[PDB]
């Protein structure tokens, strides 16, 4: 069943319009209570006989937490209509590497992941918690910036995705990329992952490049000390099994023909003194893991996660 | 309880659907499956609360590729019909038994109606349709606009929305629901009234020829398809640029008193279930005697 549209991302493009449209009338509440944690908006289409272009008869749109997450983009500087134009002004581009869909926003700010049933259920169970620390740091956070989280129901078939900041660069492209987590059952890219045009490469393969990050010393001050804040919390609630996204931009290669427009939250510039001119781009990736696995406690996984990043930096 | 979650969703309901209708191109032709369709669409918030709309509801059109053509073959605009409705909301009328709604405009008017007359729109909406196209829209009968079903708290009632036979901006100052075969306690008179008070209708010559050849147009495409107990209403309003009363015929020249009068054929649809072509014999007769 070929089609030259998918279906999944018209749906999701509607539903976050729509979202977005009703969310436009009603006002932010002044705060929110645990009841905006466990509550959803959906809406069930059903067309017969009265077929349309773009999206499927017989579709459905849930919104996770709507008072939730739109005050999180407040607090990470979103204004609503500038999401709206970011995820809907044009298709998304599709990227792959990770499990299932992966999208990045016309203007490169945004990235739209697809998850699983339980990491939707992961994501519930520190909610509450997840907003507290972004009072508490006032967005200043290596963490991902959860945006909003949507079920996307088409031909009886269930997807969750989940909107983001883009830790790279909406016009720098990305050289080289690394997944840090500083474990000891050492990581290698594969074979397999290793010949593509931009694999990710692990821990091992950072050591054998004898690669080093060359930021200048207050600027790996501010990085640390707010990695080692983040690390915490995250131990607090007994997660671990979490990376360092490592992006590298080449200044010499460059961008295309393509050169104030955006910020790049998670950018940092290379030293002055540093042996080559590049952009680094970090942050961390996969938290929300709790330490409950059926065959390290995360006090341990922190204490080698942090040892192991502060010494990537020269 | 009562400050109104029916009209805030049959409100949120057009908004919704004159904007999928935006970006769903009109055919230039219709199909027999067009008659059949329906969009509907079901609200479920969970510790979400708004004002306006409650926190469950549905919203279903009925056949929207049509009432949209027929929207068009009135000369409506389908963005002139959504400011229409919903810019500022509907004041209501204590013509009872249903709800009546008329638009902020006095343009249109929303009108309860009861399951099986959605029933008889079914049966012969494409007998309807084709009528008008065939007449290029300029007809008696009422046009119909637009047709849905809104569920509220478990219950469904159901919408049909029509051009105002009545002006926009000149107030009615008598009513007659004329048909011919008297009036309990503007009122609704029957038909008797219009006798005891002695009431004609001056139009002059032209157009009230104008007017009953159309008439007997209308009422010979009822009779084809086995319909009576219609009426012609008739709305009159003493004379003591935005938009146009379609069915208002002029003061006559020379008349006792100037004034305007609205007219046009309601509550058709009622099949044979006194024959039709009687029914029309003795209505037709009756209206075309005024002057
Ligand atoms: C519901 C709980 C989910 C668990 C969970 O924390 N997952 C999680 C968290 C963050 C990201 C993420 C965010 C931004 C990103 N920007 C760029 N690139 C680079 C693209 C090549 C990324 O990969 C990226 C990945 C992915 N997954
Ligand atoms: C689906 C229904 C089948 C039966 C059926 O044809 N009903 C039916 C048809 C037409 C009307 C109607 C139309 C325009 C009108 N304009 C002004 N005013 C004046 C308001 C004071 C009206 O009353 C009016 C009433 C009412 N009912």
């Amino acid at each position: 069943v070929f089609r030259a549209a998918d279906p999944l991302v018209g749906v999701f493009l509607w539903g976050v319009a729509h979202s977005i449209n009703e969310l436009s009338q009603v006002p932010p509440p002044v705060m929110l209570l645990p009841d905006d944690f466990k509550a959803s908006s959906k809406i069930k289409v059903n067309n017969h006989l009265f077929h349309r272009e773009n999206l499927p008869s017989h579709f459905k749109f849930k919104e996770y937490c709507p008072q939730v997450f739109r005050n999180l983009r407040d607090r990470f500087g979103i204004d609503d209509q500038d999401y709206l134009v970011s995820l809907t002004r044009n298709p998304p581009s599709e990227s792959e590497g990770s499990d299932g869909r992966f999208l990045i926003s016309y203007d490169r700010t945004l990235v739209i992941k697809e998850v699983s049933s339980e990491d939707i259920a992961d994501m519930h169970s520190n909610l509450s918690n997840y907003h507290q620390y972004i009072v508490k740091c006032h967005g200043n956070t290596l963490l991902p910036q959860f945006l909003g989280m949507y079920r996307v129901s088409v031909d009886n078939e269930d997807s969750y995705m989940l909107v983001m900041r883009n830790m790279f660069s909406h016009r720098l492209p990305v050289h080289r990329k690394y997944d840090l987590k500083g474990s000891l059952v050492s990581r290698e890219a594969s074979d397999k992952e290793k010949v593509k045009e931009l694999p990710t490469l692990k821990d091992m393969d950072f050591l054998n490049k004898n690669q080093k990050v060359y930021i200048g010393e207050e600027e790996k001050k501010i990085f640390l000390e707010k990695l080692k804040r983040d690390v915490e919390f995250l131990v607090q609630l007994k997660i671990m099994d979490y990376s360092l996204l490592l992006g590298i931009h080449d200044i010499i290669r460059g961008s295309e023909p393509e050169e104030e427009s955006f910020i790049d939250v998670y950018a940092i510039r290379s030293a002055e003194g540093a042996p080559q001119k590049e952009v680094y781009f970090m942050g961390l990736i996969d938290i929300l893991t709790q330490y409950d696995a059926k065959k390290v406690h995360p006090e341990q996984y922190a204490k080698r996660f942090l040892d192991f990043i502060t010494n990537i930096f020269a």
